[PDB]
């Protein structure tokens, strides 16, 4: 999971919403008589009514993510 | 998983919504009488009603994910 | 899980929003019922009504993020 | 988890929010009748109502989160 | 879990909000009828209901958190 | 958890908010008829109405935090 | 849990709030009829209506924090 940037040297944006009685779900683990229940999370999760990202990672960035589960 | 950028040197955008009564579900796992119920989660998951991404990565962005799963 | 970044040298953004009776759900764990509820976060989760993330990263960053889970 | 960043030398933003009768919940472990719950957060995890970021991370940052889980 | 930065050398920014009957919760841990409960923290939780981060790291800066969890 | 920051050398922001009736929780551990409960926080957790962080980390920072739970 | 910062050498930010009937819970351990209790904190903890935090850490600052848990 290697992850590099690199940057060398040498206008409106918009977005509108108008929303009423909104229901917004993510992850969702919904269940009834179990035995085992894991929910792992190791990324990005953007959750809301508005997720809005603009212009993002200028110069360099690195979202470098790794998840892993084992059972045995 | 080996993820690189490089860069080297020597306009209106416009989003609009309007909703009533908007129900949404991103990543679900409804069950009723199970015995092992697991939800890994390592990439990227956006939830809403407006998800708007705009002029995103300018300059040298990595999103280099790595996930795994290992049952025995 | 390496991550680097390098920076080497030598416009209105508008997000509006307007909401009545709004209900959101981040990362939902529901049972009944059970023996063992793991949850496991380590990445980055973001709840809300207006999540807004502009002009992010201007420079050098790094979100290497791990994640792990052993069950023997 | 090896992060780093480098970096060397040699606009009106707007966010707007109208919300009533708003809800949120992030991570909801809910659950009845167990033996084991656990909720291990080792990330970053932001609730609210207006969940806002702007011109983050202008020079060098890093973010390295390491999480784990053992049983046996 | 090394981080690390280094910088060497040799615009109205604005949030509103405005909610009547707002109610927020971050990380819940809802059970009934339990032997063990834990919930561990040990990365960033905000929580609120204007969650707001403006011009942040403008120098150098490390958030290296490391998080773990045995159970034997 | 090693963290370490370096810095050599040879604009109007605005947060507002209006609310009434407003209840936030943060890190909630609620439960009935248990036999251990146990929270361990040893990160950031940040709980209000208004959390705003400006300009924060102008220099050089750290905030290497490392946490642990040990069970036999 | 090493930390370090170091710095060599050789604005109007407003907040503001109205609020009327608020309630603010930070880390709250709520149980009924258990055997073991235990609430440890080593990290921040930040409660209130306001929480604002401006231009912090000017120079260099280390907030290296080290929790730990044994049950045995």
């Amino acid at each position: 999971v290697v992850a590099a940037a690199e940057k060398t040297k040498q206008g409106v944006l918009y977005v509108g919403s108008k929303t009423k009685e909104g229901v917004v779900h993510g992850v969702a683990t919904v269940a009834e008589k179990t035995k085992e229940q894991v929910t792992n999370v190791g990324g990005a999760v953007v959750t809301g009514v508005t997720a809005v990202a603009q212009k993002t990672v200028e110069g360099a960035g690195s979202i470098a993510a790794a998840t892993g589960f084992v059972k045995k």
